[PDB]
């Protein structure tokens, strides 16, 4: 263990880490539902 599993240093404290978690929990694609219904 050379190194920190999560270490600091040059790090950018904003929104830029909550328009992430934002933009992924709308941004999910539900086609699950679309490819398991089986109708020919």
């Amino acid at each position: 263990m050379k190194v920190h599993r999560m270490p600091k240093g040059v790090v950018l404290v904003g929104k830029a880490w909550e328009i992430r978690a934002k933009l992924k929990e709308y941004g999910r694609t539900f086609q699950y539902v679309k490819d398991w219904i089986s109708k020919p």
